[PDB]
C-alpha cells in the first residue's frame, strides 16, 4: 500500500495554540481561579527601543493607507527572527507587551547554572542579527536585552469564559529593572543572574550606582563546545522539539484536537482573534491603525511581595473590572506586574464596528474601576491614566508564536501617566476636550517630565461628579 506522509498540523486547536506560551498549553491545571504556582528559571526581556516612536511616521500620508499593513509587516519580519532564535535555544515567549517580548527557560535550581550560559549565547545571537541594520538612514534597529534568574510564580485568573496569566516575583521585577539599565546591543545580568551564572565563561563589568552587571563577552573554555553543551541543557528541557520533531520550532505545533484542551486555552484568547481562527473573518482584518481610548490600570499591592495575598486581590478586581468592560465593550488587551503593580491596558473601540460617546464612557468606567478597586483588600493604591488617538493594533510576532497587541505613543501615554500621577485617575487633552463634560468635572494637573513622553499635552485629573 501506499504511503503519503507528513502529519495535518492546521487544526483550529493548533492556530489557537499560538497565541500561547508552553507555561499554558502544556499547563494541565486547577479549576480554582486564582490559580498560583511556584517554580525557579531564567527571564529575558528583550526592548526593541524606539519603535513605538515609529509607529507615528507609518500615519503619515507617505504610507498612502497601508500604514498598519506595512507596519505589522516590517515588525514581523524583524520580531519573528528574534522569536525564531528564543524557541532554538528552548525558551518559552510568554507574551508580547508594547515594544517588548518576555521569555523563560523554566528549569529545576541545579540546571539555573548551565541555563544562564545557553540565555547569554542566545541574547548574544539576537544582537548578531542587527548588528548591520537600518531603514532610510537614522533607523535605529537594536535591541536592549535585561536577564534575571531566580524564583518566579504564575498566577492564572479569570472567570467562566475568560484567563489571564502573570509572571510574579523578585526575578520578574530584576528582569525590567536590568532591561532599563541597558543601552542598545548590551546584555545586562540581574545581581540574582550574576550571583547563580558561571564565571569562568563571561566577562562582564561593573553598572555605575547597581548591582546588576553587563557581559562584555562569552569567553568559553579551551575545550568547551556549545553544541555538545547545549545538548546536554536539552536533558532538562521538557518540550524541547526532537526526534521525529526536530524539524519544528514548537511541540504545540503537533496539538491534536481535544475539546477540553481547547475550551480552556480559547479563554486567554479574544473573541475576535477565534473567529479569524475558525475562518469566519479574513486574516488581514485586525491589522489596523484605529483610533481608541487606553485605559490603563494599575494595582498596588499591601503585602507586596506576597504572592499568596496578591493572587485573591486581583482575581477579585478582575472580576470587577470585566464587569465594568462588558457594559461599553471595552476589552482587556494585557496584564503584567512588575514592581508589586498589576497592569491591565484596557482598550475602548478595536475590532468592532460602533460605540458612540467612547470618551464620557471610558472616563466612567475608569472612574467605576478606580471606586470599586481602592476597596478591595490589600489593595494599597489605585492609578489610572485614559489618553486617546491613533494607535496599531495587529497580531505580533512569528507564526508559530504571537499575540494581537497594540502599539502606540497613547498607549505609552497613559502608561507613563498611571506611574507619574499615582492614586488617581487622569486622562489626556483629546480626552478631557472631546468628552465636552462641564470643566468642574476635572483638575488641570502640574506637568511632570515622564521618561519616554516628548510634550504629553496639558493632563487633567479626573475628579468626578462631586466636590467629595
Ligand atoms: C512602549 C509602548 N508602546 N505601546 C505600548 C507601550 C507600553 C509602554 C509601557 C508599558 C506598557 C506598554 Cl504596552
Ligand atoms: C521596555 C518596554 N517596552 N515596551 C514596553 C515596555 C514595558 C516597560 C515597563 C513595564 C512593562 C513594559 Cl511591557
Ligand atoms: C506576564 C507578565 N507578568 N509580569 C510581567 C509580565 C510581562 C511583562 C511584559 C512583557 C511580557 C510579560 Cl510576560
Amino acid at each position: 500500500m501506499n504511503t503519503p506522509k507528513e502529519e495535518f498540523q492546521d487544526w483550529p486547536i493548533v492556530r489557537i495554540a499560538a497565541h500561547l506560551p508552553d507555561l499554558i498549553v502544556y499547563g494541565h491545571f486547577s479549576p480554582e481561579r486564582p490559580f498560583m504556582d511556584y517554580f525557579d528559571g531564567v527571564l529575558m526581556f528583550v526592548d526593541i527601543s524606539g519603535f513605538t516612536a515609529m509607529t507615528e511616521k507609518f500615519s503619515s500620508a507617505m504610507y498612502m493607507d497601508r500604514g498598519a499593513e506595512q507596519l505589522v509587516e516590517i515588525l514581523n519580519y524583524h520580531i519573528s527572527a528574534i522569536v525564531e532564535k528564543v524557541l532554538i535555544f528552548g525558551g518559552d515567549i510568554l507574551k508580547f507587551a508594547g515594544d517588548a517580548l518576555l521569555a523563560l527557560w523554566r528549569v529545576e535550581r541545579k540546571q539555573l547554572k548551565n541555563i544562564i550560559t545557553v540565555v547569554i549565547k542566545c541574547s548574544l545571537e539576537i544582537h548578531g542579527l542587527f548588528e548591520t541594520q537600518e531603514w532610510e538612514e537614522g533607523l535605529d534597529i537594536r535591541v536592549k536585552i535585561g536577564l534575571a534568574a531566580g524564583h518566579i510564580s504564575m498566577l492564572v485568573f479569570g472567570d467562566e469564559t475568560h484567563s489571564h496569566f502573570l509572571v510574579i516575583g523578585q526575578a520578574v521585577d530584576d528582569v525590567r529593572l536590568a532591561q532599563n539599565m541597558a543601552q542598545m546591543n548590551d546584555v545586562i545580568l540581574s545581581p540574582n543572574c550574576w550571583q547563580l551564572c558561571d564565571r569562568s565563561m563571561i566577562e562582564i563589568e561593573s553598572v555605575p550606582d547597581q548591582r546588576a552587571v553587563k557581559v562584555n563577552f562569552l569567553k568559553p573554555p579551551p575545550n568547551f563546545n556549545f553544541d555538545e553543551f547545549f545538548t546536554k541543557c536539552t536533558t532538562f528541557m521538557h518540550y524541547y522539539p526532537s526526534g521525529e520533531h526536530k524539524n519544528l520550532l514548537r511541540l504545540a505545533c503537533t496539538l491534536k484536537p481535544d475539546p477540553e484542551l481547547e475550551m480552556s486555552l480559547q479563554k486567554y484568547v479574544m473573541e475576535s482573534i477565534l473567529k479569524q481562527i475558525d475562518n469566519k473573518q479574513l486574516q488581514g482584518y485586525l491589522s489596523e491603525l484605529r483610533p481608541v481610548t487606553i485605559v490603563f490600570v494599575n494595582l498596588m499591592f499591601e503585602d507586596q511581595d506576597k504572592a499568596e495575598e496578591i493572587g485573591p486581590a486581583i482575581q477579585d478586581a478582575y472580576m470587577h473590572i470585566t464587569s465594568v468592560l462588558k457594559i461599553f465593550q471595552g476589552q482587556i488587551n494585557k496584564v503584567f506586574m512588575f514592581d508589586k503593580g498589576c497592569s491591565f491596558l484596557c482598550v475602548f473601540g478595536f475590532p468592532g464596528e460602533k460605540v458612540p460617546d467612547e470618551l464620557t464612557h471610558a472616563l466612567e468606567c475608569a472612574m467605576d474601576i478606580f471606586d470599586f478597586c481602592s476597596q478591595v483588600h490589600k489593595i494599597q493604591t489605585v492609578s489610572i491614566g485614559v489618553a486617546s488617538g491613533i494607535v496599531f493594533c495587529g497580531i505580533v510576532g512569528h507564526t508559530v508564536r504571537h499575540e494581537y497587541t497594540v502599539i502606540g505613543q497613547k498607549v505609552n501615554l497613559a502608561a507613563r501617566m498611571m506611574m507619574y500621577y499615582p492614586g488617581i485617575v487622569t486622562c489626556d487633552s483629546v480626552t478631557y476636550n472631546g468628552s465636552n463634560l462641564p470643566a468642574y468635572f476635572f483638575k488641570e494637573l502640574p506637568k511632570k517630565v515622564m521618561k519616554g513622553v516628548a510634550d504629553s499635552g496639558p493632563l487633567y485629573q479626573y475628579w468626578g461628579r462631586t466636590e467629595k
